[PDB]
């Protein structure tokens, strides 16, 4: 079952949440483990995969720091005709010197347009921004969508334990709106307030930690009201929606009943119900998800049209992975969306 | 009118996760919360159902003490033939003195034995343990299996921020296999060493820190080896499996990753893969999850003999809920199954 690129089977195989590093940005990693900065996420995630001596730690970071023939190969390799790019968890959010943080975000974004300018066809940016600053982030969202060729940004969830439902946080927001660009909530380490028992346990990272981090962070974000704040903004989750798609019933069920009976005065009644913000305002991809159940699951859930394939480049690099999806029992109608229209219309490649 | 008890329609309506409480363990809950020794949990979950006028609120409170008629005629009313009932959660884990546990325990224990005995065609019972204590807990388990004709036990996932893949709670494994009952793992809210952010958000409880909770206590019990020390052993979790199911391919993904890496000392080589223990070891209901699409998705991806009914008595009470799970398109068989034959499997009853 041969990989190519080129669309002959039908699509093009458009990777929507792929990642890389920058060499600059590890450094800082590597200081704050060393100086006792770093939070425990940090020092768990980054300390493994800057340290482990293993081939493949090793293989991934390489991989993360190309963004040229070699990233180009191992795209072609697999038969990706596209893949949208953003810089890895947990970007600059983590760091305590703004001055650092904004420089390096500017020359990671930098890089990024510079990569894609060299590879119009192969390449689509996402920015990464400080959230620390959330003035001077909506200005590199500006800069992104005028300057950059960007399609949106990325944000690796919380900054520092704190969450996009604050009202800090709406320059970013307000943003995005007026660039009309998408936000992909992308996971992180939980905070310090959070971890503990996950990482006592190993659980801390993508097997469960990334998704409790994400599917509470988009949480959060619908049942503060932000898509009847912002009507017209789209976020996007990777790995099947963080699970919120299979636990809709119930989160539906449990947020009318804590509404109803004002349970919690955060909790206000919102125009949608969770179900309703989910098919108008929210989007999915299977990153490191390449199983059919699950696709199909949540394409019923949320509609064939929002839900996207995602490799997960390199940390999830797997031949069999595309295969599998490519052979899904699937109209050819269906697997076109998910593969390539789906990413087309909401990236407006 | 519609619906009733007896079996007619093909199969008995048996509900497998079904709560009570004692006024004096409630009364204990409150002087916690007064003297200031109640985790966040507590004051978040109790002092809102102890205390709140809400109509919700006190019709918990109301159904959950009575064990008699008033119950018996709730079920009558939903059609529901028989209850499994257990002691809501948190139960006596979060209590500091040990005597005091063990004796509310004892007493809870008796209140629900003399119950079963009272309506033995109606009501089945899950003893209640105190983790605190583990080799008391071994003997409170004998003494539910062979003098107070229960069938098993259910513990309000942690004690006091303390999971059960520690070495320390051993007994109670022990005393399980010797009975050869099943566990029931049921939400609680979560320790305040990770509850802070759901806490501020107000999705601590049922909406979502539940299922945190939950799926995380049944995956480090996974990961730790707990069904290769033993094999026999069977834990029940409700809501669905708590999103594992959903979670598969990215659970046993990333599992492995991590177990080939060596990235943490409590995760080891397993003899089975996760989906291996979800068909051989965990078993599923449907509390709080009356969707047709996650129960067959979780039938499909465990096997329809591993998944049952539930209803969520009193905190789920909702007749158009039994009426959506008999309206479901299943064959007969499976409906059967469902409702009624894997409940007397597993329950042994
Ligand atoms: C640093 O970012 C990631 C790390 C890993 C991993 O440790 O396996 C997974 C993904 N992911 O999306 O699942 C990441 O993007
Ligand atoms: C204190 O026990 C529970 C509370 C809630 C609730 O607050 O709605 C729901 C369930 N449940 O399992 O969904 C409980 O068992
Ligand atoms: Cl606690
Ligand atoms: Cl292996």
């Amino acid at each position: 079952q041969d990989l190519k690129t080129g669309g002959e089977q039908g699509y093009l195989r458009i990777a929507t949440e792929e990642a890389f590093a920058t060499r600059e940005i590890i450094d800082v990693y590597l200081r704050m483990i060393r100086d006792g900065t770093a939070d425990k996420g940090m020092v768990s995630l980054w300390g493994f995969y800057a340290q482990s001596p293993s081939e493949r730690a090793t293989q991934i970071l390489e991989r993360l720091l190309d963004l040229g023939e070699r990233r180009i190969a191992d795209m072609d390799a697999t038969g990706i005709d596209k893949a949208i790019l953003a810089l890895t968890s947990p970007g600059v959010q983590p760091l305590h010197d703004l001055d650092e943080a904004r420089t390096l975000a500017t020359r990671a974004n930098d890089t990024l347009a510079d990569a894609c300018q060299k590879y119009p066809d192969r390449f689509i940016g996402m920015g990464t921004v400080a959230p620390q600053d959330p003035e001077w982030s909506a200005r590199e969202i500006h800069r992104g969508a005028r300057e950059l060729g960007f399609k949106g940004i990325q944000i690796n969830s919380h900054t520092q334990g704190r969450y996009l439902d604050e009202e800090f946080f709406d320059p970013i927001f307000r943003a995005l709106v007026e660039v009309d660009q998408p936000l992909y909530i992308h996971p992180a380490t939980s905070p310090d307030s959070m971890i503990d028992p996950m990482l006592e346990a190993g659980l801390d990272g993508a097997i469960f930690g990334f998704g409790v981090e994400t599917g509470m962070h988009l949480l959060r974000l619908i049942t503060i009201g932000i898509f009847d704040k912002y009507p017209s903004l789209q976020i996007m989750v990777g790995h099947m929606g963080e699970a919120l798609p299979y636990w809709l019933y119930r989160l539906d069920y449990m947020h009318q009943a804590g509404v109803r009976s004002q349970r919690y005065e955060r909790m206000k009644p919102l125009k949608k119900t969770i179900e309703g913000y989910l098919k108008s305002n929210v989007l999915v991809t299977n990153s490191g998800v390449a199983w059919e159940p699950a696709i199909k699951f949540c394409q019923q859930v949320m509609g064939e049209d929002r839900v996207m394939y995602a490799m997960n480049y390199p940390y999830q690099y797997v031949a069999d992975e595309v295969r599998a999806m490519d052979a899904m029992d699937m109209s050819a109608q269906t697997k076109k969306k998910f593969f390539q229209t789906n990413a087309e219309k909401w990236f407006k490649l």
